[PDB]
């Protein structure tokens, strides 16, 4: 229960276990959406503290798990935290980062704050599945999850799997007058009831060994693209809407020009609301069609994507593709490929094909691939690899360890509609990748200036 008035619409809100409420904090355990602004579950976590009349504190788990990304994200994830830290001080609300997993660390952290109830976000992802599951059977107290990066909750969006774009299009944008909505302000806490600098520290040194190194033992990537944090977040943002949604409906598919939102690391660690940015765009007069072309981005294939991972447990497989892509697929399993890369050579860029050596050069370097170039470099990744299987398996791991907006709904479902064809329609039959639609070189270089990526990249 919220109190009457608290702006909270229940759909937003699923119960992962009923249980027995205790009469300490309300803890929220953020995960996904690592802000204090526009964040339903944290705004949910602070109605039902104010209607249980107890402080609302904010828990996070530095787990075991950092050392499968890089530098890069680490960095960017923590320095985000440490300005947090400071916003929820300004509110009265506490921050406590447990180092460990969230099964052992939640578990203790509720029995010994003595907590009340417990929230977190939510992901479709496996990763956190499986924490919840360890977090339920160590709790007695009841246990909810909040939609807070959807505008439209996941399972409110559809009851189930959209085969297209087009099927869940009218579902969703026909939810915006429901869910689409102003922010309520935070309400403070009513009083206030190792550093996150030592676990950097501490984190670094052990990430060291595996940085990614040019042959001069120099580091590759550069960090002065993305600073990180919720303020910077806006700040990029604002700059969009400024300076580059104008010209994002005619050159979005154009890696060579800056215009798309540069956005995507601050929406993967929540340090932005994507209903935030959608209310700012829709407010915006730009040139027509780009609005259009984004919104379409931003909701439709981001939320997409939600969709795909919460209602296909293998979304990270073969299984998972469109029965066409599959039957498709296997008739030219046994075709032979043009060329086979090893996993290193794909990782450093040692293919034949300089488009896609640029490409990988500017995730080695940036921890962003243009989203138009993605497309074209999983794709390879099909061509060159012995199997789907095996593509699929390469692709989720460069794009994983690499992008910092990586491990997230939108890259498993944007390697299976590159792959497997997910969200996608059949194409023209070809050897080896069989009807999954193909971008080819020659087409990249009609379509924009290849040279002058390339030499970017290079
Ligand atoms: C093989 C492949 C891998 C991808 N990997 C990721 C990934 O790891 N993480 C990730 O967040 N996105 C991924 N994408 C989707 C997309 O490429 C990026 O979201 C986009 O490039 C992000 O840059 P931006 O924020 O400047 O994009 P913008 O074009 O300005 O769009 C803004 C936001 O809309 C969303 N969006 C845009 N395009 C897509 C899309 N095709 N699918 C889903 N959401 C989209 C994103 O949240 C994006 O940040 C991947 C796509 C493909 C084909």
């Amino acid at each position: 229960l919220v109190p009457r008035g608290s702006h909270m619409n229940p759909k937003r809100i699923r119960a992962l276990k009923s249980g027995k409420q205790g009469d300490g904090p309300v803890v929220y355990w953020m995960s996904r959406d690592q802000r204090a602004e526009d964040n339903w579950a944290l705004l949910f976590s602070r109605a039902i503290a104010k209607e249980a009349n107890v402080p609302v504190v904010v828990v996070f788990c530095l787990t075991d798990e950092f050392l499968e990304a890089g530098i890069r994200q680490y960095e960017f994830m923590l320095k985000g935290l440490q300005e947090l830290e400071v916003s929820l001080s300004r509110k009265k609300i506490p921050s406590f980062f447990l180092r460990g997993d969230p099964g052992e660390k939640i578990s203790r952290f509720v029995k010994d704050y003595n907590a009340g109830t417990l929230v977190t976000d939510f992901s479709p992802l496996r990763i956190k599945n499986q924490w919840i599951e360890k977090v339920i059977s160590g709790i007695s107290i009841p246990f909810f999850e909040v939609d807070a990066h959807n505008v439209v909750p996941c399972w409110e969006a559809s009851q189930k799997h959209e085969y297209a774009a087009h099927t869940f299009r009218p579902k969703l944008y026909a939810l915006l007058p429901e869910f689409l909505e102003e922010f309520p302000e935070l309400e403070p806490n009513s009083v206030t009831p190792e550093t996150l600098s030592d676990v950097l520290e501490t984190g670094v040194k052990a990430l060291l060994p595996e940085r990614a190194l040019l042959k001069n033992k120099d580091p590759l990537f550069e960090p002065w693209h993305f600073e990180p944090g919720e303020k910077a977040a806006k700040k990029v943002m604002e700059s969009f809407i400024a300076d580059r949604l104008d010209s994002y409906g005619a050159l979005r598919n154009d890696p060579t020009k800056n215009m798309l939102s540069n956005l995507s690391p601050y929406l993967h660690f929540g340090q932005i609301s994507s209903q935030r940015v959608v209310l700012e765009v829709e407010k915006a007069e730009s040139n027509p069609g780009s609005k259009k072309a984004f919104l379409d981005e931003i909701l439709i294939w981001k939320e997409i994507s939600d969709n795909f991972c919460y209602y296909n447990p293998g979304y990270d497989g073969f299984e998972s593709f469109p029965s066409w892509a599959k039957e498709s697929l296997n008739a030219h399993r046994n075709d032979v490929r043009s060329h086979i890369y090893t996993l290193e050579e794909f990782e450093a860029g040692k293919t034949h094909d300089p488009l896609w050596n640029a490409s990988q050069m500017e995730l080695l370097s940036t921890g962003k691939m243009h989203g138009y170039t993605r497309m074209y470099w999983a794709k390879k990744i099909l061509e060159w690899s012995e199997s789907p299987e095996k593509a699929l398996e390469i692709a989720i791991c460069l794009n994983d360890r690499y992008e910092l907006d990586g491990r997230d709904p939108n890259g498993y479902a944007g390697i299976a509609w590159s792959i497997g064809g997910v969200h996608d329609r059949a194409w023209g039959e070809r050897e080896v990748t069989g009807k999954i639609r193909y971008m080819s070189y020659e087409g990249c270089k009609r379509k924009f200036d290849v040279k002058l990526y390339i030499e970017k990249y290079s």
